[PDB]
């Protein structure tokens, strides 16, 4: 039994079998990738759930939180640290903004969503989205711009 | 079990199989290899991890951090180690400059990264980006300049 | 397990195996040494890592701070120690010059590659380039004077 | 295992192997030998660590600092013990000089090779460049005198 | 396992092989032995080294300091001891002028060495240098007078 | 193992074989017997070690101190307790006189062998230069007088 707040264990200790890995670094689909109105790509983070599912099971891994939620003027922030298959994989910083006090407690899902993706960072689930070959290809074959703000070829202002 | 925070175990105290330590030291594709605008090249943070997991695998490496977070008034640094396939690799400090104080924590990444591509350079992944027979053949092979600023023989100005 | 902050381990306590050792005091290329504005010659950083993988192997060797930084009002400077093949080697001191506040952090590593080089020393790596038969034959091989300066014969003005 | 910094171990309690001890004694090449500008004879510090490492091997011996270092206000000082196949051979002082204050880092390592020459002399290294008969032969055979100072046969001034 | 700066092991517990105390006994080549120019003989203190090493070997002897170096006003002095084959031989003070106060750190070798002539006349090391009749006779064969100073018959002025 | 600044191990506990009783007893040659100016006669202090070298063996006796140095406005005194062949023999006094300051740490060793000749009588070493029958015959078989002081006649005025 181990203090997951505190604790480090299995970290690096020793890697997956080939199938895990196998589903970890397999491609995304470019339909499921998402851009900002100022042109930044993103994976939406229902996906890389769908992907932790896929590789390793319903729990099969899981968040923890390492430290105390601190809540500046205008952002909610925390450390999470990602379990999977028995073994501590990642730890990151998340966040997320807030723009009146009574969001403060709903800020709190997007910034454990937000450590997520960064914990799989460290796994190389969606490893593309960081690839600038991959994000300036991506931004010719699927995305375009309108008056001026970016959009994919399938979606529409709002 | 190991307190990585502290520990320095297994650093040193033997090397990998053959098979990882090709896998560290096998050359870089000149197309994934980036360059400033004023001239310094450099490879992306995520193509580090993409040699890691290719290597010792996911789940078979990972950074802790080494210290707090010291927060200047431009700069967000940490110090990280990281550990490979069960034993101690190194440690590095890392950094990451911020302009707002809404941007302290996200600088967090950026330092995670920054002390990750520190951290690769005691394994020789990337050895070449440190080689200045490399880096100036890379500069005339794969670069050019334009009024003054440079860039790759396929990027364009922003 | 060894505190490696404090610990003198294996220290003179036996050498390593011929093969490992031939590889130590295996001769440089005269093409990987450069030279400095005002003439002092010297060998960069990478190459002496390359040359440790080479004979040790990845995750065969590694540093460890040996002290606190210290941070003068010009230079960062730090001791740092050489594991290699499980068993402590040396011990250094680096140096790194700095010239405004915001480059205190990056120095370390310039520091600490400074002292790896130090640590170099006591394993006969590129040892010819301390010998001054060596220095000032290289001196007429491969290098010239220009309006004063040195460069290489292979090299150019910045 | 041995705390280095204080221990004393091995000190004299029994002589190396016949091989061992040849490779010690064995003369110097006159080409390796150097001269000060006012006349004194002396032996580059890389030299020494050239037989260290063909007598005992790379490994097989290593310095340990035996004090603080003192830093006055012309010249950095410090104990050194060396260390040669599992047991302590030799404790020295170091030093040497600095001109400004940017300088107290760098002289440590003149310090220790300082320190280190001088531990070779309780091993016979290069014993004939402490003897008046070589050093008044050599000044005859292999230097000379300039308008007034030293230097050898194939050296120049500076 | 002996604490050598303050232990008195194996003092006059046996004495050595035949063959050692031979080795320790034999006479002096003429050649060797030096002259001040106020008429003293002395041997160089390599020579004494050169002895000891053909005697016990290289690592089989060693000295240890035995008390805090004094440094008055004009001289710098300390006890050291004489370890030889795995037993201590003698204890004795050493001494060094120094002139301006650079010269104090330099002085410890002589000091050292100063001490190490005067732990030798227990061995018999050299043992004519001390005898009258020998001294005397020495004068006569080997040295000359100048103006009013001494010389040896082969030797010049400085 | 013995505390031989305090000890008394072996004092008085048994005598040695014959034959080093017999190598103790031995006559001196009247041609290594000295004589002040003031007429007392002596013999050298190398000499007395050349016995105990030859009785027991190097490495077979040795001095220890027994008290701290007394430094009066004119003499140095110190006690010394004389080891051989693994036992205790004697305890003696010893001084030194000495002129000017920078005197005071070479005064040791006259010190040292003052203990040592005084150590010597309690081995009947040279005892004939105690008997008045020996001396008193050797002031008129070997000795003179010249204008008024002491000389042997093979000696000449200082």
């Amino acid at each position: 039994d181990i203090d997951w707040y505190t604790s480090w264990y299995g970290l690096g200790m020793k890697p997956f079998e080939a199938k895990v890995q196998k589903d970890l670094i397999e491609p995304l689909d470019p339909k499921d990738i998402e851009i900002k109105p100022d042109g930044l790509i993103y994976l939406p983070e229902i996906k890389y759930r769908r992907i932790l599912n896929k590789a390793f099971g319903a729990g099969g891994w899981g968040l923890v939180p390492r430290s105390q939620t601190i809540v500046t003027s205008k952002l909610v922030t925390r450390e999470y640290g990602l379990i999977c298959h028995g073994q501590l994989i990642s730890v990151a910083r998340g966040e997320q903004d807030y723009f009146n006090e009574a969001g403060i407690p709903t800020a709190t899902e997007g910034c454990k969503s937000n450590a997520l993706m960064r914990c799989c960072k460290d796994l190389g689930v969606g490893s593309e989205l960081w690839d600038p070959v991959f994000i300036k290809k991506f931004k010719v074959d699927h995305c375009t711009e309108k008056f001026k703000i970016w959009l994919r070829k399938d979606r529409q202002v709002e």
